[PDB]
């Protein structure tokens, strides 16, 4: 499976940008595009040899971890740290069988009983996304946390918090240039900060947005979608046009019309 590398050690806006750009290139072929927005591969009939991509994260502490992302939704399905790999609770028999194709040579394999969805992770973390700082420092720390979990150096709440950081800085950034932009800002000024409502709402609305766009009539939504500004004020999206600079990838929702 394709591997993309990134390190928090000496990270810059440019190195982070190249990284996210590479992730997007491995996530989608670039064949399916709608109203200028790339669509991730349809999971139906997708060969298992093209189902995942690996993201190896390293940090200043010289510690590395490898996350496994599902190309059909950009989810982080699990990770390997040394001789141990951990997977989030599979959701269907298909996903359960699919992850056995990852890190096939790790000595110890484990499957968590919980999922990687935010509601769950925030619950185990004891903190909501809005109270979890993001940036290069948090990422660097998240990597170490993930690394020492198997040896008992990381408590579950910290592990969950770490997943929340990685998922947003990798998967969400890949999905939205607007969140990749938020992370670029954090790196550029070396400031760690929790995601504002604009980031939070985009993250929660990815599925709805992907579907609205794909089912739109020549780009116009049948029903508007409500997002939030940085100050938390509400604003409506009635067309795909306004999302072009915001969403970089969509989950496959339907076949494109003639």
């Amino acid at each position: 499976y394709p591997i993309i590398n990134f390190t928090t050690a000496g990270a810059t806006v440019q190195s982070y940008t190249n990284f996210i750009r590479a992730v997007r290139g491995r996530l989608t072929t670039g064949a399916d595009v709608r109203h200028e927005i790339p669509v991730l591969p349809n999971r139906v009939g997708l060969p298992i040899n093209q189902r995942f991509i690996l993201v190896e994260l390293s940090n200043h502490a010289e510690l590395s971890v490898t996350l496994a992302l599902d190309v059909t939704n950009a989810y982080v399905v699990g990770y390997r740290a040394g001789n141990s790999a951990y997977f989030f609770h599979p959701d269907n028999q298909e996903d359960a069988e699919a992850i056995t194709h990852l890190f096939t040579d790790v000595q110890n394999r484990y499957t968590f009983a919980f999922g990687g969805n935010y509601d769950r992770l925030e619950q185990l973390a004891g903190n909501l996304r809005e109270n979890i700082e993001l940036g290069n420092g948090p990422l660097e720390e998240a990597i170490s946390a993930l690394y020492y979990y198997s040896t008992g150096g990381t408590q579950l709440p910290t592990l969950a918090r770490s997943f929340i950081i990685c998922i947003q800085m990798i998967s969400e950034a890949a999905r939205f240039q607007y969140i990749e932009g938020e992370m670029r800002t954090r790196i550029r000024y070396n400031r760690r900060s929790a995601p504002d409502p604009s980031v939070i709402t985009l993250e929660n609305s990815w599925g709805r947005l992907s579907t609205a766009i794909q089912e739109s009539n020549q780009g116009a939504f049948a029903s508007p979608i409500q997002l939030q500004r940085r100050n938390g004020s509400k604003f409506s999206v009635y067309d795909v046009s306004i999302l072009i600079p915001i969403i970089a990838l969509m989950v496959y929702r339907c076949a494109p019309p003639p």
